DNA sequence: GTTCACCAGGGTGTCGCCCTCAAAATCCC
DNA sequence: GGGATTTTGA
RNA sequence: UUAGUAUUUUCUUUGAUUCUGUACGCCUGCCGGCCCCACCGGAUGUGACGUACUUCGCGAACGCUCGCGAAGAUGGAUUCAAAGAGGGCGACACCCUGGUGAAC
């Protein structure tokens, strides 16, 4: 065994006790399965046309809810968090009021499914409430930050600036925290932006603080962006941006006709000494050759030999030639050297004003380019996936087994129960209709099918209905003229015995797993709907086993270490440790050195835990935390300690999973405030939950932030525990 | 010969903050 | 007249 | 493979071992003459498009014969070993590419 489910089964079989505080729980899980478009390739374009009229609605909506969000803030943030007692409108919470506004007598788009948008609106309100109650913590932060800035900024820290000249730069901006916006922390972010590299360019006044500790007007950092604001922008292609950058490009070349020639006499020997010669970049090959060979002998006038420098810089056509022509802009190296061609173009064209020290001029003149070379090498990077899913709300069968909602779980079950399907049925055109009734069932414009399909009934959420609910499985009538989408869906044994058929929670044979949700997900490629991924992601809901009375008799110890990942040490309940051990550019730098380790030691750590019976005694880095939390889920998934609501509510002594903060000790004989590795490290940290039991204080708050009155205390105690 | 300030544009991660609808009541030809 | 729509919740 | 006597599928991954690793045409990129282009040339040994060949999935006629779509140095195959609960939005942290600035 040794193994996650072969240990969690014997934490199952550990039969200590059934606690009376123990409070039902809920274990919320998930099946992805694919969409099987490999059989059945025809669903594809049909199943891209829903997703992508979805996005259109997703869209209109998010916008429309952008634009009222500036206009009307308050209204916006009364609308979101609603409720049965505080009604906008006479509506109760976000999903009401999104109904009636957008989808209320409103006619739909062409090939929309209006039950895919009722799914969207029931689904945008837990988006813009997060960003309600974000913008709240973020708002009080950087008020706090402001207010830092605005007491230390022009009042209160200019004895620096009064130690030398540059009396002040210009005032920061009048931020109204009572209703700040975006624009309102842009234009102060600007003013920070503008002090900073002021600071930085008075640098000759002992100002050397970019990195040493002093002045530096921090930046409000953190405000939320509206839903859909950062999801569906514009973004920018390949073709418009190499355009604009080479308008911009051509436009310096017009124009450095003569600014050249306006001085010349110190401003040629400056443009001479930035570009002079040094794969050759564009900088490098221009300034190494084109002035370097075009200025000794031929050329004369500088204005006129600048004109052909920049000629050369602009043979870079054939490199437009190449793009436009044939072939394509999937050439990231012809992209890359006609881009750098025209950055460079630029560049040597606005020298003069550079040498002539305005920056401001310069600034604007290549605002331009500097935005289309943004563009460029933005758009030259792709490696990212357009993710667009529709979910079912719910799987619920009214009396008459006629569903609520648009998808259900379908099996075309075979006799042995070795050749079942296990498709999804999806409802989106007009006429698709199916019913769970009986195969005795006489239903009037439908014909039976052999799928048997998983519906559920009953926990309304509701005071009043208030049940429990419960899945269905019944046969499938189909309409015989308009029969509903069949997704053939793809998995492992692995994966649909855990849910589909399993030992104990088989869906067709015993109760368990109860249906949540179902979303359908669209995962492609930008651009190419053919390549689109599908899957049906099933949310399952079970009723965890109640906690057990830990009296153990044994702990296990574990602490990390250097030459260990996570030593371990089995003690008993009063120390005396009993034994002792040690545990265990993307791939190896993430992969392997993250997962491959986090997961063996976790498994580890249940191996441990379930042959020993004894409960875990774990510290209070991100390899750490998610082997806690995949320790308290599959500890809750136990009977064992009890999940809390956020990871903030850790309560110290939960289960199995038993928290305590520091170790901060040693084991010379003395204690402190060498023997082996981080295993009595481990030794240390079980006998210190022992201590802190006596000691009886929440090491949860305040888990290091504490020292006074808390070093000496262990150091005395271990000083002393040697009888 | 890199390291800081600011500016333009991307990419990769993790973390906030939210969610995992059943059941009527009402127009439909 | 079941299919589609609408409102609702502590 | 990663279930308990014992369950079906083909999913998304992650380690470790051994094998298998595509042709031409043109453009393009690197270098020299040359100083950007253009013509010359080297290696082309970095991109890309066009056409072929290998494999895969769905269809049409008799293991062959044809039509579409996918991949072909981040590929494919073997033998072990082992997770997975998903979605949404947005922010931060870091990195790459460019520019200006002075400081060292």
């Amino acid at each position: 065994s040794t193994s996650i489910h072969a240990s969690l089964r014997h934490l199952l079989q550990l039969g200590l006790k059934r606690s009376e505080a123990a409070i039902p729980q809920t274990i919320t899980r998930t099946a992805k399965f694919k969409i099987n478009t490999a059989i059945k390739p025809g669903l594809i374009p049909l199943l891209n046309a829903q997703f992508d009229a979805v996005e259109g609605f997703r869209r209109k909506v998010l916008g429309e809810l952008e634009a009222w969000w500036n206009e009307d803030p308050e209204a916006f943030q009364k609308m979101v968090k609603c409720s049965m007692k505080m009604k906008f409108q006479g509506k109760s919470s976000c999903y009401a009021w999104l109904y009636t506004h957008f989808l209320k007598g409103a006619t739909l788009a062409q090939g929309l499914s209006r039950d895919a948008a009722n799914s969207l609106l029931d689904n945008m309100g837990g988006g813009l409430k997060s960003f309600l109650t974000r913008r709240a913590h973020v708002a009080e932060e950087i008020r706090k930050r402001y207010d830092q800035n605005l007491g230390d900024w022009d009042d209160g820290l200019k004895d620096l600036a009064a130690e030398h000249g540059l009396e002040l730069p210009p005032p920061p901006p009048r931020v109204n925290f009572e209703k700040l916006t975006a624009q309102e922390i842009e234009k102060y972010n600007d003013w920070v932006g503008r002090t900073r590299a002021w600071g930085n360019l008075l640098l000759i006044q002992k100002k050397k603080v970019e990195r040493r500790d002093a002045c530096l007007p921090r930046y409000l950092k953190g405000y939320p962006g509206f839903p859909g604001s950062q999801r569906y922008a514009t973004a920018s292609a390949m073709a418009a941006a190499l355009a604009e950058l080479e308008q911009a490009a051509r436009e310096q070349y017009g124009k450095a006709r003569a600014r050249f020639a306006k001085v010349s006499a110190e401003s040629w020997a400056q443009t001479v000494e930035r570009f002079a010669p040094a794969p050759r970049t564009a900088h490098q090959t221009v300034s190494a050759r084109l002035a370097a060979l075009i200025a000794a002998q031929p050329g004369w006038q500088p204005a006129q030999l600048a004109e052909e420098i920049l000629a050369g810089v602009l043979r870079g056509a054939e490199k437009l030639k190449t793009h436009l022509s044939k072939c394509g802009s999937h050439d990231r190296q012809a992209v890359i050297k006609l881009a750098n061609l025209y950055n460079v173009a630029v560049a040597f064209a606005l020298e003069p004003v550079r040498v002539a020290g305005d920056y401001l001029s310069f600034y604007a003149e290549e605002t331009p380019k500097r935005k289309a070379f943004g563009n460029v090498r933005g758009a030259l990077h792709q490696p990212s996936d357009d993710t667009a899913a529709i979910q079912i709300t719910g799987f619920s069968i009214n009396d008459e087994g006629s569903p609520n909602y648009n998808g259900l779980l379908v099996c075309k079950q075979s006799g042995d129960r070795l050749h079942d399907e296990w498709a999804f049925l999806f409802c989106h055109q007009p006429g698709q209709v199916f019913q769970l009734a009986a195969e005795d069932a006489k239903l009037r414009g439908k014909i039976l099918t052999e799928w048997l399909g998983f519906g559920s009934q009953g926990g309304s959420r509701k005071k009043a209905e208030a049940s429990a609910k419960k899945m269905i499985r019944r046969p499938v009538w189909m309409n015989e003229k308009t029969p509903p989408t069949i997704l053939p869906l793809a998995f492992g044994v692995r994966q649909g015995r855990e849910y589909l058929w399993h030992f104990d929670r088989n869906l067709r044979t015993k109760e368990g797993w109860v249906l949540g949700n179902g979303r359908l997900l669209r995962v492609m490629p930008p651009g190419r709907p053919h390549a689109a991924d599908f899957y049906l992601t099933l949310t399952l809901e079970r009723e965890a086993p109640p906690l057990a009375e830990v009296a153990a008799e044994k702990y296990i110890g574990i602490a990390r270490g250097e030459a260990v990942p996570a030593a371990y040490a089995i003690i008993d309940r009063e120390g005396r440790l009993l034994a002792g051990g040690k545990i265990a550019a993307f791939r190896s730098k993430e992969r392997n050195r993250a997962r491959a380790l986090g997961g063996e030691v976790t498994r580890a750590i249940f191996a441990l835990s379930a042959a020993h019976r004894a409960p875990v005694i774990l510290a209070n880095q991100m390899q750490y935390e998610r082997m806690l939390v995949a320790l308290e889920q599959k500890f809750a998934e136990a009977g064992l300690y009890a999940l809390p609501s956020a990871p903030k509510y850790r309560k110290g002594d939960n289960g199995f999973i038993k928290l305590v903060g520091p170790a901060y000790t040693s084991a010379t004989c003395s204690a402190c405030g060498t023997m082996n590795a981080a295993e009595q490290g481990a030794l240390n940290i079980a006998r210190k939950f022992l201590f802190r039991t006596e000691r009886g204080k929440q090491a949860g708050e305040l888990t290091e932030a504490e020292r006074r009155k808390m070093r000496a205390d262990w150091q005395n105690w271990y000083k002393e525990k040697l009888r």
